[PDB]
Formats: structure tokens, C-alpha cells, sequence
């Protein structure tokens, strides 16, 4: 574990960094692929990974990584301040200063992420009674991120989009 | 795009925050795997991904999304910032501090990166002119992140990990 402030500090922005840095590449990637290059696709997303081994070493070195359900706290307490504290506020803000692209992304996170704080609660349960969860498969929504386990509505609750067009993680 | 300037701000932070649970989620889910957690990683992978929609949503609203060969001078741009700014201070603030730890995942980086802006610079010359890049695999060291398009070498010669080590994209 890293202690001395300043580098703890400077892994910590390294951390942040290599997490964009990581997300601009996959974003990058799913453009490129739509644009026809797919080669293009294939790079982005293998240095997208480079930058999750350099992220998670970062992160190790801090000292961040737990046990899963240690692990599914800290996801616990992400969650909740983001659906509690931070989306709440940025909408408003957007909402206030009229700026609709962002009430709209705030608005999709607003209703899309309550669950995701619930669904590492369960986890975490089962997961300190030394057990897995029970689950089939996830439905994301690819417009507002939605979330559904197991089962899901015939139209995504916030955007609309048909459940044909969710991404299915089994 | 989102011009006012506390908006901007905010998606910013948004588009940060929203990275770095994308990837704290996808390093849990490999915790949650080696653990013998495969429905709690698979939770992880699909939260990860809703993480992936809302960042991408924030990314866009403030106009940073555009073509592959302006997506790949964003990348140039990150890339020389970190190989020639950001982790040569970080690495030697890190050794001026003592912080072991610390100067291993900076030196890997530091090494390991440099590789990015060349593959992306070759990747955008043929973008501009239309045509996709002739690499077929990239194989990305999963201890240092070290990057080599087409063939692994023997060993990586960062961290020195074996050759069958190497993660393939192909
Ligand atoms: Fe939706
Ligand atoms: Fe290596």
C-alpha cells in the first residue's frame, strides 16, 4: 500500500487518467467499427485494455482492491453517492442553466442507477455467506443504461427502446 | 454540445466519475471470477458496461465524440501527455518519496506507453485516406501492459513476463 501523501495523490489522478483514457478508447472503438474500419476497432480496444492494466495497477498499489464482497461495498457507497448526491445536483444545474443534452444524460443515470446500489447489496449477502449469486442474465439498455436482471420490460422504463435492442450479458 | 460553463464542468466530472467506476467494476469482476464469483463478475461486466453508456452520454453531450481520424489525434495528444509529462514527474516523485510500489507501476507505464501515440500516428494516416491498418493481432502484456502488434515477443521486456503470458486481440 502506498502511503506518503503527495504519491498516493498522483496515483490516485493516474488512476482517474487511465480510467478516461481507457473510456475514450472504447468509445473511439465503437466508432471506428461504425465508420468501417475495423482494425482500427481492434487497436483502440487493446490499448483500452493496456490502460486497465495500468489503471489496476494503480489501483493495487493504493491498496483498493478487496475481496469481492469488501469489493461490492465500495461499489455500494459509489453508487449511492452518485444516484444520491452527484446526479441529482447536475441535473438541477443543467436543468437550471437550460443545458437539454445534459438534463438528458443526467436524467438517464438519475433513473438508471438506483438498481445498481440494490443489486451489489444482494451480492454482497450472498457473497460473505461464502456463496454466488443466483443469476441468468443482465439487460442493459446501449441508450439510457438501464439495468435489468434476470427478466426485463418489453420497452426500457426511461428511454423507450424496445428490448430487442438491449445488450445481454449471460 | 454543452456550452455554460458550470454544466461543462459538471459532465466533465461526470464523464470521470463514470470512468473510473467502469473500471473499478471491471477489475472487481476479475477479483469475483478468481474467487470463484463467475454470476457476481458477470454482474460486475454488465454494471461496467451501463457505466460505459452513461460516460459515452456525458462524452458526447460535450462534443468530444467526432471521426476515427480525429478520435486518433484525441489519442495522440493523451498519449504524448502522459509518456513525456504526466508519469516521468509521478515516477520520479515516487522514487523522491521511496514509494516501491509506486515507482514499479509508473516505470511500467513509463515504458509501456510509448508504444500508443506511434500506433495510433500510423493508424491515422490510413484513416485520412480512407482505408483501415493492416495489423492483424495485438498482444498486450496483462502484468506491465506492454503493447506489440503482430507477434509477442519471447518475453516482455518490461516486467519479463513469458511470451504465452501476452493477452491476444484479434
Ligand atoms: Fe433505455
Ligand atoms: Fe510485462
Amino acid at each position: 500500500v502506498v502511503k506518503r501523501t503527495m504519491t498516493k495523490k498522483f496515483l490516485e489522478e493516474a488512476f482517474a487518467g487511465e480510467s478516461m483514457a481507457h473510456m475514450r478508447y472504447l468509445i473511439f472503438a465503437e466508432k471506428a467499427e461504425q465508420e468501417g474500419f475495423p482494425n482500427i476497432a481492434k487497436l483502440f480496444r487493446a490499448i483500452a485494455y493496456a490502460e486497465f492494466v495500468h489503471a489496476k495497477n494503480h489501483f493495487i498499489a493504493l491498496g483498493k482492491l478487496g475481496k469481492t464482497p469488501e469489493n461490492l461495498q465500495m461499489g455500494i457507497e459509489g453508487e449511492t453517492f452518485e444516484v444520491e448526491e452527484m446526479y441529482p445536483v447536475y441535473n438541477k444545474a443543467a436543468e437550471f442553466q437550460g443545458e437539454k443534452e445534459a438534463v438528458r444524460t443526467t436524467h438517464y443515470a438519475l433513473e438508471a442507477e438506483k438498481i445498481h446500489a440494490e443489486l451489489y447489496r444482494k451480492a454482497k449477502e450472498k457473497a460473505e455467506k461464502g456463496e454466488d449469486i443466483e443469476i441468468k442474465k443482465v439487460y442493459i439498455c446501449p441508450i439510457c443504461g438501464y439495468t435489468a436482471v434476470d427478466e426485463a420490460p418489453e420497452y426500457c422504463p426511461v428511454c423507450g427502446a424496445p428490448k430487442e435492442k438491449f445488450v445481454v450479458f449471460e
